[PDB]
């Protein structure tokens, strides 16, 4: 049995659908990795911070929860090869003609509080000359985009892609900014190398046979 903890709501990586079933890129990858390795998988969804605590306490064996691989984290955890590398970009409504970071001068651009997107906006404000608006969550940010109160909304490519798949009035006309590291499956350092290796090997098999790209496409991720 393999106990994996994750976040409680991070679409399109892990989230509950209309039937309350847990779905998402992380969920689907983990489930297929488990089947390939013949593991009995037990997922839990307490929240990212709680997941880390449970992993450190040995209450679960690993984590998959959009977890960025960083050198600092490698002091505490061992990671798989990244299984997805996210990126930031500016979402606009479908009727907008904005497509260049150098066309943001004097415009308002949104981001969610506490995110890499918000930090990028702070760090690049003097460079590009927009004003910044901060939102509590995605529903609020995208509503402000649809109302014209912001001209663009900085968020993750996979998140915008999924919202587009749901039929929301969104486009991605700008270039992307890669988020370094990528997301990784994590275990405690020096522990459970079996799981990391099994994850890596299954992921390679999934890439080769097309199952990996099928998962991404299911949640609207292309390119």
């Amino acid at each position: 049995t393999v106990k994996i903890a994750s976040d409680s709501s991070y679409a399109p990586f892990e989230f509950q659908n209309g039937q309350k079933k847990w779905v998402g890129i992380d969920v689907d990858i983990m489930q297929e990795v488990a089947k390939i390795n013949d593991w009995k998988l037990e997922m839990s969804y307490p929240g990212f911070d709680a997941a880390l605590q449970n992993l450190k306490a040995g209450q679960v064996d690993g984590i998959i929860a959009g977890m960025t691989i960083t050198d600092e984290r490698k002091e505490t955890f061992d990671f798989s090869n990244p299984y997805y590398t996210s990126a930031l970009t500016i979402a606009t409504t479908k009727d907008s003609k904005l497509s260049d970071y150098s066309d943001l001068k004097g415009k308002a651009v949104g981001a969610k509080n506490g995110t890499a997107a918000q930090t990028w906006l702070q760090e690049n404000q003097k460079k590009y000359g927009y004003t910044i608006k901060t939102y509590s969550d995605g529903v609020h940010m995208f509503a402000a985009l649809s109302s014209g109160n912001i001209a663009g909304a900085m968020d993750e490519v996979p998140v915008i892609s999924y919202a587009m798949k749901q039929g929301q009035d969104l486009a991605m006309n700008f270039p992307s900014i890669s988020l370094p590291g990528g997301y990784g499956f994590a275990v405690m350092k020096g522990k459970n190398s079996t799981l990391v290796d099994g994850f890596n090997k299954a992921l390679a098999e999934m890439k080769s046979n097309g199952d990996y790209d099928k998962i991404l496409k299911k949640y609207g991720i292309t390119a």
